[PDB]
C-alpha cells in the first residue's frame, strides 16, 4: 500500500518541475521518516525477492533527480546559490543513508562507493559537494563493519588511486587533511583485510615526501607517514630489499625536514617510528654486520651517521623531554628516543666509541645534559651487554661514582642508580675478567656499595636502590655485612615487592648469621602483627613471601631457597608477552638468512627448627584472627581475605613441597581453617552482589578478587609448590560460593543495554559487567579444570553443565560481542589432555562453531582469532574413541569447519595471517595423529588427508606462510620420545615437499620483472633450503637423500 505512493513520488519526483520538485522533496522525506514504509522497504530488501521497490531502488531514483538538477544547472550569487544547493543535495543524501542505516546495513556498497567516485572524480560541482561526499564516505562507510570487510581489493585500489591522485594535486589545507585521514583508512582498510598494496604504489607515497621538500607546511604529513608505516610493516615481509631501498631513497628527505623546519610532536613520533621501523629492517635484532644477518649499504651507513647527529642535537634541546605533569622538572628524554639512539649507538660503536659517552657524563654540568646520557647507557648496556667492553668496565664505574653522592636524594639519582644496576649485570654475565679488572672492580662495588647504603631510607628511590642492592648481591660483587639484615629487621623499611626481592637474592647467595633470633626478627617485620599489613595491601609476585618464610624456617636457609629457585618450568606454559610487534618479522629475517637455526639445537635431608615453626604458624595466626575479628560486610577489602587466605596456603604448600609435614597433615591444620573461614567470609560478598546486581562500586572489588583468585590457581602438571599451592586452594573453595559464581554469570550473561571499523573482540565494546563476567568466567572453567585431579567439596560436572549451558542454540547470539567473547573463551580453556571431556560435551562445545564461522566471514581478524581458538580442541580429539560414535560426529563436525576454510582458503579468500592460522591448526592436527586415520578434509565429495594438504602451503605467495610450513614440515617425519614414521611415508613426505618448492620456484622463476623479484628467488631458495635442513636433521631415514637433493 505505502509503496505504491513511495513509488509514485519518487516517479514525481523524477519530473523536471520546481515546484513539485520541492513539494515530492517533502513528501519523501516524510514518507522515509514514515515507521510503516521504513518497514515495509526493509523486509522487502532483506527478501530480495526483487520486488522492485528496495532501498537500493529507491537510492536509484534519489541518484536519476540529483542528476536531473546537476543537468538542468549546468547552464558570484550564482556560484553562491549552486554552493547551497549542493550542500543541502549532500545534507539529504546523508540523511537518506543515515534512514537506510538506522537499524543495520541494507543499502549495497558497490552503489554508494560508486557513486561517492563519480561525485570526487568530477574537478567540477564545486569543492564543497567532493568535501561532503568525502566526509560520508569516511563517517558512514568505511566506519561500518559490514562494509569495511565487503569491499573487493578492485574497489581499494581504485578508492587509494582516486584519492591519492586528488592529494597530489593542490588544493585547501582542510580539504588536503581529509583526504590524507580518507588515505590513511584506505591504507589500513587494503592491508588489513584484503592482499596488500603494489609495491609500484610506493611510488606514491616518495612524491607525496618529496612535496614535503619543496612546500614549507606539513599538510596531513602525519596521517601519510602512518599510512607509509602501516604499508612498509605489510610490505617488508616479501619485499625487503626494496623496502630497504625505498627507506635509503626517502630518509634523507625526512631528516632534512626535521632539522631545517620545526614540526610538531606527533610528526616526530610518526617520522621516529619510521627511523625505528628502517633500524629493524636494516639490523633486525641489532644485527651489525652483513655475516650476521644485516643489508649494508655505503648511503645507510652515512644516513646512519647523520640520524646519529640528529639525534644528539636533538637531546641537546628542551622539547624532547617529558611531560611537564603539575612543573615538577621532567627531566627524562621520552622513552622512544633513547631506545632509537641505543639502537643507533650501537649500530655504530673510529673516534664515535664509549669515549663520547663518557666525556658527556664527566662534562655535563646540569643535571638536564646528564640524565638523557644515563638513559643511554643504561639502555645500551642492558639491551646489547657486548656493547660495552672489559676494559672499559673499570672506567666508567668511577664516573658513576662521582654522580652517585649528592648529601641527600637529587634529580639524577634513580637515573644513576639505575645505570649502576645495568653496569653490574653485565659484569656479572661477562665472565672473562683479569685478576687486576677483578680486583679493581671489587674495590669500585665495595666503594658504591658503602656510598648507597647511606640514604637507604630516602623512600623515594627505594625501588632503585633497593634493585642496585639485589643486582650487587647477585654478582656476588659484594659480602654482605650485619648492617644490611638489620636494615630488613627492627622494622627500619616498610616491605616491599623491591624489598622482598633483595631479601631473595640475599638468601640466595649469602647465609643468615647470628644475631636465631634475627630469623623471627625478620619474620615479624615481614608478617608485622599490628590498620592492614603491608603485604595485604598490594598484590607481591606468586610465592615469594612463602618461599621466603619456609627457607627461613629451616637448618640451612641457602640450600632450601636454592633448593625454591632451581625448579624445572613448565614448557607449554611459558608466559605471554608481546602479543602483537615486529620482532617476529625480525625472527623471520635472521631465517631466512640462516643466521638463527632454531629447529635445530628432586632432593631430601630437609629438616625444619622446630620453635621457628611455630612462630610462624603463631604469627600466621594472628595475622587471621586480626582480620577475621576486625572484619565488616564493607569496611575491610575483600581481596585482602584472598590474599590472606593465599598466603596461608602458599605457606602449607611450600611445608608440603619439601615434605616436611605431610599433605594430609595439612588439611588437618588450624590454618586451613583459618583460609577457609577468610575465604568464606570473602565469597559472602559474591553472594550479597548475586542478591543484587545492578550496582557498578562492587564490580572494580569482584574483579580484583576473580583476578587474584585466577592468579591463585594453575593447571600445570609438573611437580612444582605451584600445583599444590593450587590444589590446596581449590579444595579451599566451597560449593555454595561456585554457584554464586555460577548464578552470577548466567545473570550477566543475559544481559541487555542499550581506523575505519573496530574490531568486534576490541575490548571497547565490552562494559565493566562484560569484563567481570569474563573474569569469573576464566576463574570457573580453571576450576572445572584443574578439579579434575583433586577430592574438592563442589561437585566439577555440575559447573562444567552449568557452563556449557551458556553456549546454547535456544540462548547464545554470537552476533553479540560478549557471546563471542565467552565462546571463544570456552573453546580456549575448557578441552584438556591431561583429563579429557567427555565427548559429548565435546559434541556441545562444537556444535555452534558452524554458525559462528557463518556470521563472521568474510572477517579476517574473526576468522584469524576463531582458528587460534579452535586449534586448542583438537588436543581432546581423537583420544582412544572411548564413545565411536560421539568421536567419529565431533570430528565430522571440526573436519567439515576445517575443510571450509581449506576450500576458502585454496580460492582467493583469505589473507595470510589467515592461512597462517590454519597451517597452525593442521599442524596440530597432524601432531594429533601422524597417520591419516581419521583427519581427512572432505571438500566437494572428495577426501584428502592431512599430510598432503600440509605441503601445498610451501608454495604460498607469502613468505610467512612459506617459512612457517617449512620449519614445521619435521610433524611429516616423526611422531611428536619421538617415534620415526615408517620408510614408505618419510619418503614420499620428502619427495612431496621437494617437489613443491621445486614447482614453486620454477613457477616464479620465469621472468616476471625481476629487479622486483629478486626478493622472490632469494625467498624461495631460503624456502628449499630450510626444508632441506629441517627433513635432514630430524628424520635420519633421509639424511642421504637430503643430502644429494642438496647437492643436485
Ligand atoms: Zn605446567
Amino acid at each position: 500500500l505505502v509503496l505504491n505512493d513511495l513509488l509514485i513520488c519518487c516517479r514525481q519526483l523524477e519530473h523536471d518541475r520546481a515546484t513539485e520538485r520541492k513539494k515530492e522533496v517533502e513528501k519523501f522525506k516524510r514518507l522515509i521518516r514514515d515507521p510503516e514504509t521504513i518497514k515495509h522497504l526493509d523486509r522487502h530488501s532483506d527478501s530480495k525477492q526483487g520486488k522492485y521497490l528496495n532501498w537500493d531502488a529507491v537510492f536509484r531514483f534519489l541518484q536519476k533527480y540529483i542528476q536531473k538538477e546537476t543537468e538542468c544547472l549546468r547552464i558570484a550569487s550564482t556560484q553562491a546559490s549552486r554552493q547551497k544547493k549542493m550542500q543541502e543535495i549532500s545534507s539529504l543524501v546523508k540523511y537518506f543513508i543515515k534512514c537506510a542505516n538506522r537499524r543495520a546495513p541494507r543499502l549495497k556498497c558497490q552503489e554508494l562507493l560508486n557513486y561517492i567516485m563519480d561525485t570526487v572524480k568530477d574537478s567540477s560541482n564545486g569543492a564543497i559537494y567532493g568535501a561532503d561526499c568525502s566526509n560520508i564516505l569516511l563517517k558512514d562507510i568505511l566506519s561500518v563493519r559490514k562494509y569495511w570487510c565487503e569491499i573487493s581489493q578492485q574497489q581499494w585500489l581504485e578508492l587509494f588511486s582516486v584519492y591519492f591522485r586528488l592529494y597530489l594535486k593542490p588544493s585547501q589545507d582542510v580539504h588536503r587533511v581529509l583526504v590524507a585521514r580518507i588515505i590513511h583508512a584506505v591504507t589500513k582498510g587494503c592491508c588489513s583485510q584484503t592482499d596488500g598494496l603494489n609495491s609500484k604504489f610506493l611510488d606514491f607515497f616518495s612524491k607525496a615526501i618529496q612535496c614535503a621538500r619543496q612546500e614549507k607546511s606539513s599538510s596531513g604529513l602525519n596521517h601519510i607517514l602512518a599510512a607509509l608505516t602501516i604499508f612498509l610493516k605489510t610490505l617488508a615481509v616479501n619485499f625487503r630489499i626494496r623496502v630497504c631501498e625505498l627507506g635509503d631513497e626517502i630518509l634523507p628527505t625526512l631528516l632534512y625536514i626535521w632539522t631545517q623546519h620545526r614540526l610538531n610532536d606527533s610528526l616526530k613520533e610518526v617520522i621516529i617510528e619510521l627511523f625505528q621501523l628502517q633500524i629493524y629492517i636494516h639490523h633486525p635484532k641489532g644485527a651489525k654486520t652483513q655475516e650476521k644477518g644485516a643489508y649494508e649499504s655505503t648511503k645507510w651507513r652515512s644516513i646512519l651517521y647523520n640520524l646519529y647527529d640528529l639525534l644528539v642535537n636533538e637531546i641537546s634541546h628542551i622539547g624532547s623531554r617529558g611531560k611537564y605533569s603539575s612543573g615538577f622538572r621532567n627531566i627524562a628524554v621520552k622513552e622512544n628516543l633513547i631506545e632509537l639512539m641505543a639502537d643507533i649507538c650501537h649500530q655504530v660503536f673510529i673516534e664515535l666509541g664509549w669515549e663520547v659517552i663518557k666525556d658527556h657524563l664527566q662534562k655535563s654540568q646540569n643535571d638536564f645534559d646528564l640524565v638523557p646520557w644515563l638513559q643511554i647507557a643504561t639502555q645500551l648496556i642492558s639491551k646489547y651487554p657486548a656493547s660495552l667492553p672489559n676494559c672499559e668496565l673499570s672506567p666508567l664505574l668511577m664516573i658513576l661514582s662521582q654522580l652517585l653522592p649528592q648529601q641527600r636524594h637529587g634529580e639524577r639519582t634513580p637515573y644513576v642508580l639505575r645505570c649502576l644496576t645495568e653496569v653490574a649485570l653485565c659484569q656479572d654475565k661477562r665472565s672473562n675478567l683479569e685478576s687486576s679488572q677483578k680486583s679493581d672492580l671489587l674495590k669500585l662495588w665495595n666503594k658504591i656499595w658503602c656510598i648507597t647504603f647511606r640514604g637507604i631510607s630516602s623512600e623515594q628511590i627505594q625501588a632503585e636502590n633497593f634493585g642496585l642492592l639485589g643486582a650487587i648481591i647477585q654478582g656476588s660483587l659484594v659480602e654482605v655485612d650485619r648492617e644490611f639484615w638489620k636494615l630488613f629487621t627492627g622494622s627500619a623499611c616498610r616491605p616491599s615487592c623491591p624489598a622482598v626481592c633483595c631479601l631473595t637474592l640475599a638468601l640466595t647467595t649469602s647465609i643468615v648469621p647470628g644475631t636465631f633470633s634475627l630469623k623471627e626478627s625478620i619474620m615479624k617485620w615481614l608478617l608485622f602483627y599490628q590498620e592492614v599489613p603491608p603485604i595485604l595491601h598490594s598484590n607481591f609476585p606468586h610465592l615469594v613471601l612463602e618461599k621466603i618464610l619456609v627457607s627461613l624456617t629451616m637448618k640451612n636457609c641457602k640450600a632450601a631457597m636454592n633448593f625454591f629457585q632451581s625448579v624445572p618450568e613448565c614448557e607449554h606454559h611459558q608466559k605471554d608477552k608481546e602479543e602483537l610487534s615486529f620482532s617476529e618479522v625480525e625472527e623471520l629475517f635472521l631465517q631466512t638468512t640462516f643466521d638463527k637455526m632454531d629447529f635445530l639445537t628432586s632432593s631430601i635431608g630437609f629438616s625444619v627448627h622446630q620453635n621457628l615453626k611455630e612462630s610462624l604458624d603463631r604469627c600466621l595466626l594472628g595475622l587471621s584472627e586480626q582480620l577475621l575479628n576486625n572484619y565488616s560486610s564493607e569496611i575491610t577489602n575483600s581481596e585482602t581475605l584472598v590474599r590472606c587466605s593465599r598466603l596461608l596456603v602458599g605457606v602449607l604448600g611450600c611445608y608440603c613441597y619439601m615434605g616436611v609435614i605431610a599433605e594430609e597433615e595439612a588439611y588437618k591444620s588450624e590454618l586451613f581453617q583459618k583460609a577457609k573461614s577468610l575465604m568464606q567470609c570473602a565469597g559472602e560478598s559474591i553472594t550479597l552482589f548475586k542478591n543484587k546486581t545492578n550496582e557498578e562500586f562492587r564490580i572494580g572489588s569482584l574483579r580484583n578478587m576473580m583476578q587474584l583468585c585466577t592468579r591463585c590457581l594453575s593447571n600445570c602438571t609438573k611437580k612444582s609448590p605451584n600445583k599444590i599451592a593450587s590444589g590446596f586452594f581449590l579444595r579451599l573453595l566451597t560449593s555454595k560460593l561456585m554457584n554464586d559464581i555460577a548464578d552470577i554469570c548466567k545473570s550477566l550473561a543475559s544481559f541487555i543495554k542499550k581506523i575505519g571499523a573496530i574490531n568486534p573482540l576490541a575490548e571497547e565494546y565490552l562494559s565493566k559487567q562484560d569484563l567481570l563476567f569474563l573474569d569469573m568466567l576464566k576463574f570457573l572453567c580453571l576450576c572445572v579444570t584443574t578439579a579434575q585431579t583433586n577430592t574438592v567439596s563442589f561437585r566439577a560436572a555440575d559447573i562444567r553443565r552449568k557452563l556449557l549451558m551458556l553456549i546454547d542454540s535456544s540462548t547464545l547470539e554470537p552476533t553479540k560481542s560478549l557471546h563471542l567473547h565467552m565462546y571463544l573463551m570456552l573453546l580456549k580453556e575448557l578441552p584438556g589432555e591431561e583429563y579429557p571431556l567427555p565427548m559429548e560435551d565435546v559434541l556441545e562445545l562444537l556444535k555452534p562453531l558452524s554458525n559462528v564461522c557463518s556470521l563472521y566471514r568474510r572477517d579476517q581478524d574473526v576468522c584469524k582469532t576463531i582458528l587460534n581458538h579452535v586449534l586448542h580442541v583438537v588436543k581432546n580429539l581423537g583420544q582412544s574413541n572411548m564413545d565411536s560414535e560421539n568421536t567419529r560426529d565431533a570430528q565430522g563436525q571440526f573436519l567439515t569447519v576445517i575443510g571450509a576454510f581449506w576450500h576458502l582458503t585454496k580460492e582467493r579468500k583469505y589473507i595470510f595471517s589467515v592461512r597462517m592460522a590454519l597451517v597452525n591448526c593442521l599442524k596440530t592436527l597432524l601432531e594429533a595423529d601422524p597417520y591419516s586415520k581419521w583427519a581427512i578434509l572432505n571438500v566437494m565429495g572428495k577426501d584428502f588427508p592431512v599430510n598432503e594438504v600440509f605441503t601445498q602451503f610451501l608454495a604460498d605467495n607469502h613468505h610467512q606462510v612459506r617459512m612457517l610450513a617449512a620449519e614445521s614440515i619435521n610433524r611429516l617425519f616423526q611422531d611428536t620420545l619421538l617415534k620415526a614414521l615408517p620408510l614408505k611415508l618419510q619418503q614420499t613426505a620428502f619427495e612431496n615437499a621437494y617437489l613443491k618448492a621445486q614447482e614453486g620456484m620454477r613457477e616464479m622463476s620465469h621472468s616476471a620483472e625481476n629487479p622486483e623479484t629478486l626478493d622472490e628467488i632469494y625467498n624461495r631458495k631460503s624456502v628449499l633450503l630450510t626444508l632441506i635442513a629441517v627433513v635432514l636433521s630430524c628424520s635420519p631415514i633421509c639424511e642421504k637423500q637430503a643430502l644429494f637433493a642438496l647437492c643436485k
